[PDB]
């Protein structure tokens, strides 16, 4: 898999080269290349973003600039994913589906967000998804782009959950659950569908 | 207010450092320490993590080490934050609770996560939150708390969104929409408000 990321903090990408993604990166797996968009400007202070039309607050990020960077980075294979809370929800289901494309391009936006048209223009020939991680707002779309790559990336490299236990079998008065020192696989089995229900049922219930 | 993170990739919460999180570090709005777990082990291998009780694959970070950490941090008036995908869905509603904390510690989990000891044990003298920042599957807790932060720490420093355009009035053929150039401050608040709910229909219709 091939990975390019655009933003205007490259840094903060960083986390990309650690753990897990460093090493599906390091083994060939994944070819990873981050870039800044700066490098697409021709002006002398290397803007990126203008005034919204029809006013508002804060900025837009110019579509000259951001149809160049894309211009020299994607092709018709190319799946182009746009970080914004304005998107459909990322999953699991998404990370699965992402795993069989060649080229991933996550556009990162700063300020209000990207001209509406970079997308629109993108659509024209290759495939293109805007792409929310979750209920809450950003400065940026950098850390839900490590976020998306980390979910890809280790199942790549390959009900809510219950309650786990290690050593020792007593910590602080607080004992492991007798059923996991039983030695009974099915009793076991049981007994964490059960938890794991449980909690789904009082965190999740739209998961039930 | 003071944040600390506890980890065993320390250098995965590096992109706090940078853009607005980073203002709001060196402005002095926040203490951001960042913890290597490592330090609390008393072992020649440094051991963070042992085999699950009642089986299973993966293994689970110890509670006596865990708990080592967790005294010496954290205080009654801590808001002790575990990412999990076993916990409630983190919101924009939670970040926004978050900034009337003094204190938040983060127990960044690694391996299939932590021993559930910790939590009860932390819960006799601080408040304790099992947060989830989506419905996907990540290597580690660091990239969620990068999340988490930089919502919270973008609300410090201070229906889906619709499309936003600056300039060209005309890009590749694509016409910035008509109603943003008219001057009329009414009919593009009627608009923006038709396009954001059009969108919200379409992509999150469990927003309306
Ligand atoms: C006026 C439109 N919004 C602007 C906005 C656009 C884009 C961002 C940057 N966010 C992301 O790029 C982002 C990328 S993916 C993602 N997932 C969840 N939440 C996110 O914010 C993101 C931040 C603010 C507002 C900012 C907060 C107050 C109301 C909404
Ligand atoms: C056997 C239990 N799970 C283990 C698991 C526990 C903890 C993690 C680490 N995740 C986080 O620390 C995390 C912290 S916040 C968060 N939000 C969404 N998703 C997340 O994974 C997280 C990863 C795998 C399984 C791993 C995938 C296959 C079924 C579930």
């Amino acid at each position: 898999m091939r990975i390019d990321i655009v933003t205007i903090f490259p840094a903060c990408l960083d986390p990309l080269r650690q753990s897990l993604p460093g090493k599906a990166i390091e083994s060939g797996l994944v070819d990873l290349n981050v870039h800044d968009l700066r490098r697409w400007t021709h002006d002398v202070h290397h803007s990126v973003d203008d005034a919204p039309y029809g006013g508002g607050p804060g900025m837009v990020m110019k579509a000259p600039v951001w149809g160049e960077a894309l211009d020299e980075i994607c092709s018709s294979e190319t799946l182009l994913i746009v970080p914004t809370p304005a998107g459909v929800l990322f999953t699991q289901a998404t990370a699965q589906r992402w795993t069989t494309e060649s080229h991933l391009v996550f556009a990162c936006g700063r300020y209000e967000g990207i001209d509406q048209r970079v997308v629109q223009d993108a659509a024209r020939r290759m495939r293109v998804e805007e792409v929310s991680i979750g209920d809450y707002v950003l400065p940026g779309g950098e850390s839900a782009a490590v976020v998306m790559v980390e979910a890809v990336l280790r199942l790549l490299a390959g009900l809510l959950e219950g309650p786990s236990y290690t050593r020792p079998a007593s910590w602080r008065g607080l004992d492991v659950p007798e059923v996991l020192l039983s030695g009974d696989h099915a009793r076991i089995a049981a007994w964490r569908r059960e938890v794991s229900l449980q909690r789904t049922r009082e965190r999740r219930p739209d998961l039930s």
